């Protein structure tokens, strides 16, 4: 029997071990993060544009009170792509740039500063109710040292609650117990091109400018699960 | 009391944990990954050739059913090998090659969806018995701008286990509770080499092409153990 | 309630049939070091595009009252600070692209293992607490050798790491994974500062990833830790 939207149940009890019924709801927001080599010479090459894991610690209220969560987002399945603007000096090219498709995962980790994330180590009957959030790829620049600046445009993705698992947020100094929110990938408008290229029309989120400005992309949602627990 | 090859036996129980013994024949299929990565300028060189931990899944029959397995091969104490068949720009060469010899080791996670791993945590009484497999060097062509072509060819050691702990398979969804499984080398035949120079007669396995066209590695083994495992 | 002997001890707490919270009490000696990933600008040999700190393992044993303790250490750090160093462009200009250095804003963190019975099955700690002595950590000189001109040499910084708080940590090791405890060191910045020799560059407070160890095999903090576990019976 439950009460109220946050809350904790105990379902069985032991001396050394209990069995706690949690529900808690949840903000989720998370942001990617990229790695953008360029490559040597004259300044007119780009070697790698790809993703990389990105951390967000912030805080939200709930039930009058003030939560601090932690974030972590990953992504796999990425899709290699690449320009090829010639093999002169100052031929434009990115070597590899990554997008994330249909074929691509997105994985956040979830961890906030409420009992339910305590010792949570053994969990069944998880489940989780999540919203679903848009990712738009803003502009990125490529300042040829010469000459008019290719523009890397568009891009876009909807993430779809696809799965939860438990998992371990690595952070420099405590290691926190999470839940990882999987989200399959759906193409939205609009597709991406580069300015002064030939490329256009492409569907996908690409690794240039996922967070297009925005601090943070948000999910609301809900989870409920049963966590065995030490009682002391 | 022991009954057959694959089983669960209750060692003892309370309402929430419980001591199981663990016996299982295990298929344990690998493989290696490389990281290959050329030099500037005209072509004519290779910066690396390293190994990499490699993930495989699988399944395969046990019992009449269908297992589902996962493993992760990483290797360490790797030598560093290298050639150097000139100065000038258009000169065939191979900065750091890594080549696994008897003062290296080869570590196989294996994890596979039986009772077994699951909140395979607390274990007591592991032991297991494994056979020992044969690992040989694939050909890799090195594709000079222009010329005939060098061909690493060549390189082999055997695997022998030498060890189990406890582990996990950080994969990009689900973390794994895994027996890692670690193997001593012995080199064998043949020696490995690269076409078109004086280098021959090395013994080894290098990185170049360590999966030899193959999908994977295989070993045979079994294990037994007690773990402490949640009663629900 | 249970009540402490000695300075090492194992203390039953409670136990049931499959598990037993035990206090475990003990002396320690914390003994760890800096690692740094230095490396050159191709091309011809004035530059440098990289001087990083990355984490750093030590094997090590001691004694503790006549007995031989076998520890294991992983030193890392965070917050670091960006600094680089730009005499010119041309071929012939020195160049440090990045080098980091830690100050009062940056963390030291060293993992411990040891393989006394503390250690066995630590997952489930409360009533966790430690006293370590303070430890100073100088930079030893790295000279930038050049092709001609008179040697530019990175020289000084210090450091001292103060305990701030302790958790429960993984050893990830080549094949066991080591349940550990990590020791978070806040810092505070120490004379003398450093400098680069034959450049504009002095006076800087916090210790650069060159020569962080300054020559020593390790860097040690002492002290003694009590906790509470809550492990397997059998």
């Amino acid at each position: 029997m439950r009460a109220q939207a946050n809350e904790d149940i105990v379902v069985s009890k032991t001396s050394l071990w209990k069995e706690m019924q949690y529900n808690r709801d949840i903000t989720i927001r998370f942001k990617f993060a990229s790695s953008i080599v360029k490559s040597g010479g004259l300044g007119y090459k780009w070697s790698e544009i790809s993703f990389k894991p990105a951390n967000y610690q912030y805080t939200y209220t709930r039930d009058g009170e003030e939560v601090t969560a932690h974030t972590t987002c990953s992504v796999n399945g990425m899709n290699d792509f690449n320009f090829n603007g010639g093999s002169l000096p100052t031929d434009f090219v990115i070597s590899r740039y990554e997008v994330i498709k249909e074929n691509s995962y997105v994985y956040v980790d979830y961890w906030d500063d409420s009992q339910a994330f305590r010792n949570m180590v053994y969990v069944r009957s998880l489940a989780a109710n999540l919203n679903s959030v848009i990712c738009t790829g803003g502009d990125y620049s490529f300042a040829l040292p010469v000459g008019q600046w290719p523009v890397m445009t568009g891009g876009a993705v909807s993430l779809h609650s696809a799965g939860v698992t438990l998992s371990t947020q690595f952070t420099d100094f405590v290691s926190l117990n999470s839940l990882r929110f999987r989200f399959r990938l759906t193409v939205e408008e609009p597709s991406f091109s580069i300015t002064r290229t030939r490329v256009s029309r492409l569907y996908g989120l690409p690794a240039a400018n996922p967070n297009n400005g925005k601090e943070y992309y948000e999910v609301a949602g809900r989870f409920s699960l049963i966590s065995l627990v030490p009682s002391n």
